[PDB]
C-alpha cells in the first residue's frame, strides 16, 4: 500500500512535468512510466488511461484549494498565492476543461470535479461575505469582489506568459510578493 | 479646406465601419469589399484611402496608440483614473488587437505602418512608467520599481477583459455599470502606499 500510494503520487507529478514542458497532447502514458521509471501495466494498476491522470491532477489541486480554508487576511493572501503560482499548470487545467472536462471521458471523476469546484466557489464566497463584515472589504455584491480576484489571477498568468515579463522584468519573486499583496488589498473599504 | 475635410470623413467612416464587421462577424471573415459596400462606396474609392485590410487593421492599432498618447497630454489621480476606463472600454476591441499582434504585428505586412507603430508604443510605455514615477515620488504609489506597478497594471486589464469575454462571468455580475466602477477604484488604488 505503501508502494501503491507513494508510486501514485510520483507518477502525478510526472505526468505534469511531461505536459508542461511538451505539450499534453504529445505525452503519452508509455513515457510517463519510462520517465518514473516503471512499465506500462504498473501505470494501469493506478490510472486506466491519460484521462484519469488529467482529472486527478484537477481534483488534487481542488483538494489543496479546499485545505487551504479549513485569520481572514493571511487566508486571503495564502490563497492568491495558491492561484498564482504556477501560472504554466494554469493554463494547462483551462485547456483541459474544453478537451476533457467538457466531454464525456471518465464521468465519475468529472461529476466529482464539478461538485468540489461549486464548494470551493463558496468558500471563496464566504471568506469574502466575512471580510465585508468585519470591515476590511468595500460593501458591495461579494461577486463584485469574486469577479476582481478572477481577473487579477487571470491577467496574472497571461503576464507570466508575456514576453515582457520573460525578458525585461528583472526582480521576478520580489515582484510575486508585490501582486499578492495587490490581492489581499483590492476591493478594502 | 473642404476636400480634405470629406476625404478624412469618409476614413473615418471607413475605419468605424470596418471594426465594426469586425467585432460583429469575426475579422476573416470581413473583405475590403464588405467595408466598402457597408459604407456605400466602390472598390476604387476605398482604395485611394486603404490599398489592403491590413493597412486597415494596422490604422486601428495606431489610431488607439495615438488616442493613447493624446491621453497623457491632459492631475495625475484622475489620470490614472482615464488610463483604465480607456484600456476597459471595448474589451472586444482588446481582443481583436491581441489577434492581430500575431497576425498582422508579428509579420512582414504593411512594414511602415508596424515600425510605427514600435515607436508610439515605446513612447506610450515610457509616458505610462512616467505616470507611475510622478505618483511614486507624490506618495500615492509604494516606492517599488516603476515595471512592478506597470505589470500589475497589465494584469487587471489583461483579466477584466477576459472577465467580460467569459461566459459565466456575465450572468454573475448583473450591474455592469457598478462593477466597471468598483474596477476603476479598484486600478486607481492599487499599489498604493
Amino acid at each position: 500500500v505503501r508502494e501503491f500510494r507513494r508510486r501514485e503520487q510520483e507518477i502525478l507529478d510526472t505526468a505534469l512535468k511531461l505536459f508542461l514542458e511538451q505539450g499534453e497532447d504529445s505525452v503519452t502514458v508509455e513515457m510517463i512510466a519510462d520517465a518514473v521509471g516503471i512499465g506500462k501495466g504498473t501505470i494501469y494498476k493506478h490510472f486506466k488511461s491519460k484521462a484519469e491522470i488529467y482529472l486527478r491532477l484537477m481534483l488534487d489541486y481542488e483538494r489543496d484549494l479546499a485545505a487551504l480554508f479549513h485569520d481572514k487576511e493571511a487566508l486571503s493572501r495564502a490563497y492568491f498565492e495558491f492561484r498564482m503560482r504556477d501560472p504554466q499548470r494554469y493554463r494547462l487545467f483551462d485547456r483541459l476543461e474544453e478537451k476533457v472536462v467538457k466531454t464525456s471521458q471518465v464521468p465519475e471523476m468529472v461529476e466529482e470535479l464539478h461538485k468540489i469546484r461549486a464548494s470551493n466557489f463558496e468558500r471563496l464566497t464566504q471568506l469574502i461575505k466575512e471580510r465585508i463584515a468585519d470591515g476590511k472589504l468595500e460593501n458591495v455584491p461579494p461577486y463584485f469582489h469574486y469577479c476582481a480576484a478572477w481577473a487579477l489571477v487571470h491577467g496574472a498568468v497571461a503576464l507570466y506568459h508575456s514576453p515582457f515579463w520573460r525578458e525585461v522584468l528583472e526582480d521576478q519573486e520580489g515582484f510575486f510578493h508585490f501582486l499578492m499583496d495587490i490581492g489581499v488589498r483590492m476591493g478594502n473599504k
